[PDB]
Parts: C-alpha cells; sequence; structure tokens
C-alpha cells in the first residue's frame, strides 16, 4: 500500500462525514498504522471509528487546552511503544461560532469569537506541530485541512480571515519541521456535504447563507475541468495520503489543491 | 492638490518616523483636511502632530477599546461638523507582543500575544471600517498598511501571520464598503526604519532577529528594480494619498505594493 | 492638473471606444503632451484623435515592424523638440486572430496565428520599451494594460495565454527601465465594450463565445463590490493616469486591477 | 508499484542528466509500461535510454513538426497495441535560443528566436496534449515541467517569459482534457544541473549570466526548508510519478512544486 509501515496520527474525527474519517479510512486501506485524537465527545467518537477497517487507539485532544498539548507526545508515544515515532500528522480541525459565519453581517463577529475561531482553526497548526515533532522520524509529513481564501466569498466571513492565517502558519511550520527533516503542508479541498455543511445549507446559519453556499458549491463543480462531487471526500483523502507518502518528497510550505481544478478556472 | 477639500481620518502616529506622520504629512501638503486618532500616549502625539503643515484635530482611539470605537463616528462628527463626512480613512495600526517576533521561536508564542497581534493588525481593519462607514461619502476610500506576507520570513513570524488575515479582512471590508460607494485597500510597504525597526535591527528582540531583518532590507533594496530607501516613507505615503484620491476609482479588496517592486523580483 | 508638464506618448487609438482614446482624453484633461502612436489606417485614427481636448502628433507604429521601431525615438523627438524627452508611454495594444479566440477549439488555433497574437499584445511591450527607454526621464512611467490571465476563461483561449506572456514580459521590462530610473506596470482592466468586443458579444466570433464573454461581464459586474460598468473606460483610464503621475513613485514590473475588485472576490 | 499497469508515454530524454530520463527510470521502477519520444538524436536516445530499467520503444517527435504531431496516436497506437490507451503522458520539453537565455540583454532577443522557444516550450504542451487525449483512458494524466515564473529573474529572460506562457496554456488544456476524464498538471521544479545547465553555470553563455544562476541555486537551497539539491532529479521524477497516479485525482489545471519548498520563502 501506499502508507505501508507508516505511523500516522489523524485528528478531527467527529462524524461518518468528517473529512478526517474518509482521510483515516484511506490511510488504512493504504497500509498506515494510526492513533487517533478527539474533542471532548470522545464516546461518540470511539462508536464512529469502530467503523474504520482496523483498529485504533484514540486520545483526546482539545487543541486550545494546553495540559493535553503537553502531554500529547507522552501519550501518542505509549500508544505507539516506546523507541517508535510518527510518520504522519493530520490536522483535520476547524471550527468558527456562528457569529462569524452565515448571515450574521461580518462587522458583527466579537473579537472574542473571531479569536476562538482562528486558535482552533490556524494557531493549533502550530500548537500540533509543537506537540509532535520531538516524536516525528526524518521523512516525515504535516497535513491540515485548507478552504481556498485568496478571495472572500459569501457567508464563510472569519473562515475564510482564519483559512488564510493558516495558510501563513504553515509557511513557518515548514521552516520549524524542516530541521527535523520533516514536511508541512496543507490540502485545500472544495466544499464537503459534511453533517455541519448539509445544516448551514439547510438554513441552520440563515435562509440566505445557505442559498449563497449552495451557489458557491454549483459554481465549483461547474468550474471545475473534471468536476466536483460535494458528497464524496475520497479525493480529498487520497490527496492527503499522496502528501503523507514519500511521492511528493521535495514540497513543503504549500498548498496542493483537491478541489477538481476549479481554483484554475473563472467560468 | 491631489486631496483638496477632502475630510480624511489619519490613525497611528506614534513618532516623526511612524509612516502615518508621513502619510498625514503629505495629505495635509495635497489639501487634504485631517482628523487624527491616536493611542494611549495623547500628550506625546499631540506634540508630534504640531510639526504636521497644519493643525489637525486629534481623538483617542484605543482600537482594543469597544467604548472607543462605538462613539468613534460621533467624535469624528463633533470635530469636523456636523452635516459634513469622511472622504478617507487611514489605518496605519500595527502591534506584536514580542514573544510573537525577533529571537523567540515560532512555536514559543503563547495563544493571548499571538490573539492581541490578531486584534490590533487585522480585526481592527474590520472595527474601524466599521465605525466609520456610515460617516463616510459614496467614492471614499479605506486605506490600510500591508507588509507582503505571501511567502514566510525569518523574525516577522506571528506578524506576518497577523498581516495574510489583514489581506484576508480587507477583502471582506471591500465587500461591505462597497454598499456606501467606499473602497477598501492596502498598502504593502517595503521595510521602513521607524523607531521600532531601528531597535529591532539593533538587536532589541535578538541579535539574529536584527541580522536577519538587517539582509532581508539590504536583499529588498537589491531585488527593487528601482531600489528601496528604507530611511524614506515619503514613497510610501505618496503610495496612500493615491488610493485616497479620485484616480484609482474601480481598486477595491486589493493590495497596492509601494516596495520599490521588490516583489516582483526573485534576485 | 495630475500630468501638467509631462509628455506622455499614448499607443492603440482605432475608434472612438478604444480604451486609449479614453486615456489619452482623460491625460490632457490633466494637463499631458501627447504623442500618439497609430497602426496602418492613420487617416482614420488622425478623423478620431481630432475629438480629443487638444491636438497632438500621429505617427505610424506597426509593432511587427522592425524600421518603425528602429525610427521611434527619432520620430518621437522631432514631434516633441530636440533636448526634450518623455516622462510616460502607454502601451495599449493587443490582437489575436479569430483562431485563437471565440469558438474555434483552443486545440485548433495554428501557431503562426498564435506567434503574432503574441508578438503584437506581449513581446512589442519588451520592443516599445527598448524603443523608448533611450529617450526617456527619470521619475518616467511605462504603463500596458492587461485582462487578468491567472485563471482560463471560456473564449478569450489564447489571448489569456498572451496576457500571462505580457505579465512576465512586464517583470523584466521593469528591470531595465529601473536602469534609467523608470518604472513599467500593467493595468489588469475589466472587460470593457469596444467595438470588437460589442461585435464578440454579439456572436461575430460565434454564438456560443459570445453567450460565454456576455456572462464572464454580467459575473464580472455581480463580484465587483463597488461594480463593474463594461460601457465605461472612464475608470481605467483615470488608473493608467494613477500610474504615470508621480503619486505611485515606488510600484515597479506590477498590476494594478481597475476591475471593480472583481479578482478579489468568488462570488 | 505506484504506477502498476499505467502506459505512459515520456518525452524529453536527450542526456542521463535529462530530468525525463529520472522520470520514466522511476515510472518504471514503480511498475509502469512506457513509450519514449525523442527529438532529432535518435542514435543516442536509444543509447541513453538501453539503460533504463526495462526496454521502452522509441518514437521521433518533434513538437515543430506538423506531420510527427498528426501521425503520433498512430504511432503510439502500433507501440502499445491496438484496443490499448495510454494511461498518462509526460511533457519534459524545453528550449529556448541563446539570444533568450543568459548575458544577451532581455532587449536583444529577435521574435524569430522568442517564437521559437515559446512554440517548442509552451504551445507543445497544447500539441501533445490535442495529438494524445483522443488515445487516453479516463483516469489518465498529462504532466508538463515548469520553472517557476512568478516573479523576474536574472539570465532566464524569455525562458521565464515562456514558462508563464506554459502555466497559462496548462489552464486551457485542463479544460479540454477533462472532457475526457483527464488531468492536466505541471511539476515546478527547483533548478536542476543537467549538463546544458551545468554549461550555463559554467559560463557557456556569459560570466555574468552563469555568476547570477549560481547566486539563484545557492539561494534556493538557503529558502528551501527542507534543502534543495540540484544534482539529485529523483524528487522531481517521483512527484512527476505522484501525479500520473490515482493518488491526485482532484487536481487539474495546477502547479505542483518540487522545490524544496523554496518558493514559499522569502529567506
Ligand atoms: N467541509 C468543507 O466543506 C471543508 C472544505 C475545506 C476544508 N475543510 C476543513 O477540513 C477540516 C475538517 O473539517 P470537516 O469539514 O471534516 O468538519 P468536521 O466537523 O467533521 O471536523 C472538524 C473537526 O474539528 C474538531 N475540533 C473543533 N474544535 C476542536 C478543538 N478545540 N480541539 C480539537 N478538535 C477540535 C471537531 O471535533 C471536528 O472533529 C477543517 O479544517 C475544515 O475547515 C472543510
Ligand atoms: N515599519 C515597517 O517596516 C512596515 C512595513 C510595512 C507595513 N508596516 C505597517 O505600517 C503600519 C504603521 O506602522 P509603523 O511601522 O509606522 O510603526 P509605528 O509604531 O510608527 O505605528 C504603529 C501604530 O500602531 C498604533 N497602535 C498600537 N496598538 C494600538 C491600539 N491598541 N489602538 C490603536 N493604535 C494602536 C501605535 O500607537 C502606532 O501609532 C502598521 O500596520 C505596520 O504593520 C510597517
Ligand atoms: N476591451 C477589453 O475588454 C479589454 C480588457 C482588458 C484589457 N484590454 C487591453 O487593452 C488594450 C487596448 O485594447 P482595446 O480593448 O481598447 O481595443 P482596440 O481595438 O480599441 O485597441 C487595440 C489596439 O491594438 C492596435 N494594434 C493591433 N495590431 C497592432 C500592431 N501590429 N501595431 C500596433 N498597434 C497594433 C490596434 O490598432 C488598436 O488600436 C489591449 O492591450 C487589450 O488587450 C482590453
Ligand atoms: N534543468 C532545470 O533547471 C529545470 C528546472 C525546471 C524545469 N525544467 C524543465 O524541465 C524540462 C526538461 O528539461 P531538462 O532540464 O531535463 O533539459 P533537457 O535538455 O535534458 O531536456 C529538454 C528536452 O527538450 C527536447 N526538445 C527540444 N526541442 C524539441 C523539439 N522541437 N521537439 C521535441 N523535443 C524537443 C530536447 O530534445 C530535450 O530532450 C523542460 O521543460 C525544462 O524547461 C528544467
Ligand atoms: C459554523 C462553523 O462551522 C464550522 O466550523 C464547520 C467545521 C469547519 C469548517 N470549515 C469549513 C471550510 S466550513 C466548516 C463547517
Ligand atoms: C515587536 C513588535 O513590533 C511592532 O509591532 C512594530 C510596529 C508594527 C510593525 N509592523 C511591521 C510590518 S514591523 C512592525 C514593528
Ligand atoms: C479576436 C481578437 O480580438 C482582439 O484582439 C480585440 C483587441 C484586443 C483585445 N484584448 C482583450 C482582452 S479582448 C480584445 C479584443
Ligand atoms: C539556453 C537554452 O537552454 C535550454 O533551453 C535548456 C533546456 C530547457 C531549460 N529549461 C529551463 C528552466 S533551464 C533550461 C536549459
Amino acid at each position: 500500500g501506499l502508507l505501508d509501515g507508516k505511523r500516522i496520527l489523524v485528528s478531527g474525527i467527529i462524524t461518518d462525514s468528517s473529512i478526517a474519517f474518509h482521510i483515516a479510512r484511506v490511510a488504512q486501506e493504504q497500509g498506515a498504522q494510526l492513533v487517533l485524537t478527539g474533542f471532548d465527545r470522545l464516546r461518540l467518537i470511539q462508536r464512529i471509528t469502530d467503523r474504520l477497517p482496523a483498529k485504533a487507539p484514540l486520545l483526546e485532544l482539545d487543541v486550545q487546552n494546553e495540559e493535553h498539548l503537553a502531554s500529547l507526545a507522552g501519550r501518542v508515544t505509549e500508544a505507539i511503544g516506546a523507541g517508535n515515532k510518527l510518520d504522519g500528522v493530520v490536522h483535520s480541525i476547524g471550527f468558527m461560532p456562528q457569529t462569524g459565519m452565515g448571515i450574521n453581517p461580518f462587522f458583527d463577529a466579537p473579537y472574542a469569537d473571531v479569536s476562538k475561531g482562528i486558535h482552533i482553526s490556524a494557531y493549533s497548526y502550530a500548537s500540533m506541530a509543537k506537540a509532535l515533532l520531538p516524536i516525528m522520524n526524518p521523512g516525515g509529513s504535516i497535513v491540515g485541512m485548507d478552504f481556498d481564501p485568496s478571495r472572500a466569498m459569501p457567508a464563510y466571513n472569519w473562515m475564510t480571515v482564519a483559512k488564510s492565517a493558516l495558510e501563513s502558519v504553515n509557511r513557518f511550520v515548514a521552516r520549524e519541521a524542516g530541521k527535523y527533516g520533516v514536511r508541512s503542508n496543507l490540502v485545500a479541498a472544495g466544499p464537503i456535504r459534511t453533517l455541519a455543511m448539509s445544516a448551514i445549507v439547510g438554513g441552520a446559519l440563515g435562509e440566505e447563507a445557505g442559498a449563497q453556499i449552495q451557489l458557491l458549491e454549483e459554481g465549483w463543480d461547474q468550474r471545475a475541468p473534471i468536476g466536483w462531487n460535494m458528497k464524496d471526500a475520497t479525493p480529498v483523502a487520497k490527496t492527503v495520503c499522496a502528501l503523507l507518502s514519500d511521492w511528493l518528497p521535495a514540497t513543503t510550505g504549500d498548498i496542493i489543491y483537491a478541489d477538481g481544478g476549479a481554483h484554475t478556472q473563472l467560468l
């Protein structure tokens, strides 16, 4: 398999529609040995991950919790066995309070809410790299999830701002990761119909925001020369596995677009 | 003059080497009527601004203070006279705690420090636009100060991340400002020898950081096809005035580079 | 005026809807003294330019003609008077054979046609700078016209490829122009309803191409935070004059977008 | 292997230091069945390719020859057997006359020379896709070789302009290739010490050009967070194979940077 013998940490599973669930599934189909991390609802996450092709230890990780971050490398080492290190790290963590996304005006998001969103969605990519680089092998790979923020768009609002910050954070993490012989890259995915996104498109954060995101999804598939299927995270999961593999060994501080090529076309 | 009859708010003056001091001077030489805003050291700022070509009211504005932001439009209206509105707004505000810039490792900046830096340097661009758009005239212009964050660089660290967030914020502010017939743009300046930058290059945030920034400054002038004079903020001030004028009326959500053309050249 | 006392060469006038006609008109309203250049239909161009606010000498220039290029500086000097040099140069020249634009498949444009289009639209920007830099003053400015080619789009086909080459050419021209204290920049305009574009939208190069360009124009105005009026070249002309002025003195090898901010927004 | 059972055409082998020689070697180590194409010196190319891990048919292809292009799909079909189609296409073709690269001034490259360089280096990417798309399988992949032309640089001159045109061509080829379920992407490699590049660095195109390219190579490795080894094309070859594989299935019209991450860092 593509990832035979690799030890990979995968964060971000919350439902069976999580992009990280599909990353974990594909990595296991490709021979990777995984360690999973989960936030807050660990009983739910264990029940979800019982459906993965192979059994994997699940560790708690709230990226806003400094104690969780400080003990993370020790907890991972205990799970993978002393003398073993990770070959890969997947950051598939993102959050923005409802005041920072949807119909709520861009100017009406309080800073405490924007700050929480940037902490979870951007700063934590550096927090995770800091915690895990001392237990990573040379030739290793750190991958985060991006949503192309080069241009503004309706409804995504402060989540787009957080993604612009994440892209910048990734370039600095690459400088640090390079000292360990480790790569740091992001996968910029097209929109995916996760449970939260289906709810948002359904109007959970206002009607106009749902209508605008539905138009964005349609335009994405129209612009993509190979099309874009929002109900299928497998092409995104495969791209993350390509970066975790030994097949992109000279790519770092960079962004790989798994978006059907939509960002390369205007119409 | 370029800005004859225009009413322009200028934030960010702290010393006679502040980029905003030169923006204010050039705007006044060009016939603009100014309102200045200052943070914390108002006695110092008044003494500095006494050296400007013309007298201008000075209002206190701490962008982290919600009360200052809530009363700002009323305080500006009182200063410019009832029935008058602003034609221009200059955001020349930036800050990052020393833990987020310099020799302190990128991974060692606590989030509370990064968050303060992003609040002042990025979020406040939206806070200022929210406060002042209701008192701006159609054809108006909002300008912020940028430092090209497209690629990572030594020492600038979390300030670069904050600038990536500011560029994203600017694109959203442009969407809101457009509803008022107002433009929103950033000027990406080359490095300027302000008092803080001279101190940093002198080793105030560690020797290695000072050495790296000095090399960056030299490389900037070398790459610039027209050269780059870090001791001269006047080309930057002129560029801000070009955006405040009626001469770039179809440019918004954008970045104008006043960097000697250095970002367009590799060597 | 913005361009008081400046001597500026303006190429590219063919009809009263030419972007260059509006650049010439605005530059004259702003106190510039012009020299015009025209291709092939000089009687027509003189009759058109008789409608400009002020009289201006008209010189023949076919950019594919090496003799025209070799004698150009001498012909300009004769027109402006010995001892006088140009302060500005406007390249507003573009062409692509019909095989390289429209419904004709992208793969069906013969190279001789693509090559002619790239010669006129991209290489000539360097040919014009080579011919005129020896007769340009320090502080001078060379401006070319761009159409954002960062992403592919229907119908524009090989014209987009030629614009990608022009943007690259501009960065090299800036290196050469800098030796003379001269800036080189492009203005990336939104779509303008010139006579040829109206004919194209009307189906002159096939129905599907006309339909696609009409959709592009509509989407442009929708995405522009300040809107985009394709029937008005004046905001584009003002932007060219801003670059010809002394108000963007630290910008070179660069692109200024006079597109209503449309390129900064996805939807 | 990564490319088990795939039928891949590889162009561009001229010496054992050709990037295409290493692409061909790695693709064969990964189970691909190859068809090679060669220009002008077919006896030399056969002797070179005798050193590849497996035997592969060699077909003549001068991309400037319309007859070679018109018969190419028929010649490939004869070599791979009737009823078989290609899964992959590698364009590793580049050329610029010496007037367009090196110490010869940028303004001194005659258009006939620039045009030949753009024909071979940019237009031929579309000519090759036109010829081979009718004999490509869905899920297929076309890959071309790029050298980051986003910023101008010394000595590369018109080769950089040709690469800017190639990047634009790639985005249009992706639109056409998508109709066949085929991806089109470029690999932007860091500088490689091929025979021609070693000769250029050695002063074959002037001393100053050699000195500048040597400085560019050094700066590349310095900026790369993981370093850059110009004497090793294997990381570039692996990246091309990643794009030829099924592991980047949602990436098209795009650029993957196999440059040690140097383009993501300023210093
Ligand atoms: N869904 C899309 O359209 C889309 C597109 C591009 C990128 N992405 C990105 O992909 C990633 C995965 O998101 P998803 O769409 O699969 O949604 P998701 O809800 O399935 O996953 C987001 C994850 O973030 C985790 N998380 C939130 N706060 C956390 C905290 N304090 N500590 C640790 N984990 C925390 C959640 O538990 C969840 O597992 C995110 O970075 C997201 O921004 C999503
Ligand atoms: N100096 C450079 O090399 C350089 C280069 C590019 C961009 N810039 C940007 O230009 C702008 C001006 O900075 P400068 O270099 O002139 O430095 P400066 O110190 O002269 O100005 C920064 C200003 O930010 C103000 N400020 C800080 N915290 C504030 C708060 N809470 N509320 C309100 N104002 C606050 C300070 O009072 C000061 O006036 C900043 O956005 C900076 O990032 C600087
Ligand atoms: N119209 C648009 O939508 C649009 C948008 C962005 C940029 N532009 C660019 O603006 C510029 C001006 O074009 P326009 O739209 O005003 O069209 P236009 O037809 O009015 O102008 C193009 C000019 O190119 C000249 N030209 C053609 N071949 C020439 C040659 N061999 N030598 C000298 N001159 C030659 C023509 O005579 C004409 O004056 C071009 O570079 C064009 O690509 C146009
Ligand atoms: N060497 C570098 O530093 C570097 C860096 C980035 C990209 N590249 C690109 O990689 C590709 C391969 O070049 P390389 O460096 O391996 O050099 P190379 O000389 O080994 O390969 C270039 C190939 O182009 C072929 N070619 C030239 N004219 C042709 C024609 N008319 N028809 C068909 N083939 C023709 C040559 O025969 C040769 O095989 C090129 O696109 C080049 O621009 C090179
Ligand atoms: C309203 C907040 O939504 C989220 O945070 C969800 C999880 C992260 C996420 N990232 C996106 C690009 S959309 C989204 C949806
Ligand atoms: C150490 C913190 O320094 C600052 O915040 C100063 C003011 C804002 C600023 N912006 C830059 C691009 S350097 C700098 C210097
Ligand atoms: C079919 C060829 O059309 C042209 O060459 C006209 C003049 C130049 C031009 N540039 C554009 C961006 S559209 C266009 C229209
Ligand atoms: C002087 C012309 O050199 C070439 O054409 C060689 C082959 C193609 C090539 N591409 C590069 C990015 S350098 C180079 C070197």
